[PDB]
């Protein structure tokens, strides 16, 4: 039963891997690895630079001097140190051509890329003290960046979009932010799988004020931001909130996170919740930020993730001249970026829709942070959580349903799950909430019970004799997940064994049940009734319950 | 007691390390990462590229796709099939722009440099194979710059246009050849003979004839890389155990056609005070301003166009052609560059002598290689350089007079296993026609039988301070910095010091000679396999000792 060991090992050198998965390393769309954009590039507002040894001499490619920094610090250093001392050089680069307001800092992005490529490739390794360093780094340079992030929400008359149609600095400052907030995500991962036995460290007041100016320079409530930026912010606030709960001794960074400060997260979050998704014009200047729309003006993917067409990463594949040492770098063109395939809002869609999710979940996750609460969850969590609940209950009966679209099963299944949200709330948060706000939204809470309750019953198939009608109706995109699962993706789900079918004739029948507004799991059901039906509190008046349940039995 | 063990043995791939070497590629002065250095190489002309995988264009550097390679190459190939598709694919490079007129080829002397670090990176790891087709490859590249094969013989007035291109590839792809036959030697004992395929031995043949260039001024660092060549075969010779197979391939043609011109070779003068100058050819080795530098093994010395290796990528613009190398914006402070350089020909001459002496030993028996012409040769070269030394290197306070020294005792041992065992080549021909070197080399050493000369303390350890003053501060340089124990010494090893330097420089002198080979001079004499001198003529050397 010898397990032998392989007196030839060959085992790989991982920094090896990783100076490779740099010197290669190209961002979607480009047309060299984005380390050679940086290879072709020198700049004449930074005469000589030096961190320790990183000389990007008046004639050096930022390239030049940063693959040769690659290969210096290779020799020297073993995988964690050589992370850290990447994360420390790259930055005081970032800096030095970022806080310096005239030269060509198309670097940066690529700079920023860079660190994301290295957090990323070993955040096994990746240490406290330069995840902080980064973090709070590409913040102040994204306090560098108060132009774009803040532009007036319409450009009010004196402000005008009269701009040079840019997204060529509009990538490089674009780019950085998403780029640099994707890298805040997957600092929180080495921390969010790091030993919580070691979370009192990379958590600091600093952290959290850099993320306030940032966060709030994104979520501009007063100008008009952009989708990727504010994907990102967001999603850092969710792994934040995920090690909120994940950190042991959680007591005392709670104290520490100011509860104002989620407050001001929030305020904010529930600001976007309540920012909505006009596919038809996603792609144009269209109202006060109550458009998610991730304009083609600025549209790229991001980095654990693809939200956009990316088409602007073909401009990539303009970004420079790739066949010039540049100075400046090659347009990316705001205009030209963007009846040809609306498949791509319709995925970005499926984002804003994975997004929400992120937002219930988190929500949903402060719900945890607390067990006894503070001002972030004062039944306001309660209040817009419910106000989504069911504006997503009016919409997807109102339109999505019959407008039958990918987004269908997604949305259903995740705003379901924010009325689970609703339902742990109302039973073990239901100490909090008082009778002000109970009556703010007596409405809503009451209603939207009501209506995932007229349908337990379901006399009318119980079976897959035509609800698989509807399946095909609506749920005619997981009709094709079904065909490409079975076809296509799994190994074994093709000669069905017998027993899944009978089971799926039924599983995927009350799937598109839950699209179109009934048969939702038993689970469900009762959640929804049980939310309504604790009489325990006269969220229900007794004498008109009857007139309520009546609409299907009780 | 027992040997212990490691949780995390983290052994670095060989392929992790190589591409260490590789990518952080630099020659002397190149001041970069050469792979950077190829980064700095783009080729409008030829927008079309592809052999495994070679995308190249206009604005497009050979660099660029250097990287490419080298990275998915990493993880796609294994040790030495890297090492192989990086020889053929950059050697699709360094044919299709030889095979290019029209453009420049900065391309070929880095990326060549790039093949010496891949051949190089180990020995064993390297594969016979691929050094087999490297070799071809650039024979191939050779035969698409016929027109610039070798230094033909004023259009040459401190330009430096195809002389800082197509020359100074060639001096890198000459030190390949060098260091890809260095390689094949220090391949183990057993597996050459895959190699040896009289493609390879004829490609050098003319490769050879090329650069040992008899009727066209021979550029030097070209000279010394074809002689290693010629020394690294022989070596592979004295090495296959089933020596008969490569001496098969290797015709008697191959042998007379290359040892003829290593004569030439080995009587053309080393003459410091003008090393570095382009006046008598055919005799004085020029490397002057024309071309001087490295390489790829060579430290010829200042390497004063190293700088300008570095100095020929632009290391801050995007460059289709060169950027100019001077050829004699170049270096010259004071001769210890000359002095290294006349070391450096003397180690030159000691390869020959050396190959020479080495198949002398290997073909003891009657060959048509052991002619005696090579006794008429070698011995000259043996009278002729103790001339010199006794004559003019004495004196002269050089290092290279224990360089001299050195060819004079190992051509002495060539010309005595020739005595001892293999007359059968010889006759009377020879015999009268070189005579006098020989029975002059044997009385040479004959009356260094004295042993009266130091006998003492008192005055060796002023000859040295006379004349073996550089060599003297090199013994010091030694008790000061490259040795151990020259602290707090057990009374023997200073002494042996002082020994070992005063004979040295009485070996200088041609004067108090290691008593073997006093005897291993002695003997061709005074022992009959051959008498050389009658009963009335060997008193007549007898009596300029006493005797």
């Amino acid at each position: 039963n010898m397990v032998p060991l392989n007196p030839n090992r060959i085992i790989p050198d991982e920094t090896s891997l990783f100076l490779e998965s740099i010197l290669l390393h190209q961002i979607i769309g480009a047309d060299l690895s984005t380390i050679e954009i940086l290879n072709r590039l020198k700049l004449d507002y930074i005469t000589e630079f030096k961190f320790k040894n990183f000389v990007i001499a008046k004639g050096a490619p930022i390239g030049k001097s940063i693959v040769s920094l690659l290969l210096r610090c290779k020799k020297t250093l073993t995988l964690d140190r050589f992370i850290d001392t990447l994360l420390e050089d790259i930055a005081v680069l970032i800096k030095e051509i970022s806080v310096h307001p005239n030269e060509s800092k198309l670097a940066v992005p690529f700079l920023v890329a860079l660190m994301y490529q290295i957090v990323q490739f070993r955040p096994s390794a990746t240490h406290n003290l330069a995840l902080k360093d980064c973090f709070l780094f590409i913040c102040d340079l994204i306090r560098i960046y108060h132009h774009v992030l803040k532009v007036p929400i319409h450009e009010s008359n004196m402000n005008l979009h009269v701009e040079p149609q840019i997204f060529q600095y509009e990538l490089i400052d674009y780019l950085i932010i998403s780029y640099s907030f994707d890298l805040l995500e997957g600092i929180l991962r080495v921390l969010q799988s790091h030993p919580k036995q070691t979370y009192m460290e990379f958590f600091d007041e600093n952290i959290l004020k850099s993320f306030e100016f940032v966060y709030k320079l994104a979520l501009t409530i007063s100008y008009k931001p952009m989708v990727n930026v504010i994907f990102s912010a967001v999603e850092v606030v969710n792994i934040i909130t995920s090690i909120i709960l994940n950190m042991d001794n959680s007591s005392d960074l709670k104290s520490l996170i100011s509860g104002s400060w989620w407050r001001d997260c929030i305020t904010r979050l529930y600001a976007l919740l309540e920012k909505e998704i006009k596919s038809g014009d996603v792609y144009n200047e269209n109202v006060d930020t109550t458009t998610l729309h991730m304009s083609k003006y600025h549209d790229f993917f991001g980095l654990i993730r693809n939200i956009g067409d990316n088409e602007l990463g073909g401009l990539i594949s303009k970004l420079i001249y790739t066949d010039r040492l540049q100075s400046v770098p090659r347009v990316i063109s705001k205009e030209d970026i963007g009846f040809t395939a609306p498949i791509i809002g319709y995925k970005m869609e499926k984002w804003l829709l994975k997004l929400k999710d992120e937002v219930l979940n988190i929500f949903e996750n402060l719900l945890m942070i607390y067990g006894d609460d503070a001002t972030i969850v004062n039944g306001e969590m309660l209040i817009h959580s419910s106000k989504f609940l069911s504006r997503e209950q009016a919409l997807m009966i109102e339109r999505y349903v019959g407008q039958d679209s990918p987004n269908l099963d997604l949305r259903c299944h995740l705003i379901e799950h924010t009325l689970t949200i609703i339902y742990r709330l109302w039973k073990d948060h239901f100490k909090q909430l008082r009778e002000e706000q109970i009556k703010q939204v007596e409405s809503q809470l009451i209603m939207s019970l009501w209506r995932f309750l007229v349908c337990q019953t379901e006399t009318v198939t119980a079976n897959e004799r035509e609800m698989r009608d509807h399946r095909h109706l609506v749920d005619s995109l997981h009709d094709l997940t079904i065909k490409d699962q079975a076809s296509y993706y799994e190994d074994a789900f093709e000669d069905l064994p017998e027993y899944i079918e009978e089971e799926l004739k039924m599983q995927l029948n009350k799937r598109t049940g839950r699209i179109m507004q009934v048969k939702y799991d038993e689970k469900f059901q009762e959640m929804a009734r049980t939310i309504l039906e604790s009489k325990s509190f006269d969220l229900t008046t007794l004498e008109e319950a009857d007139s309520l349940y009546i609409s299907m039995g009780l």
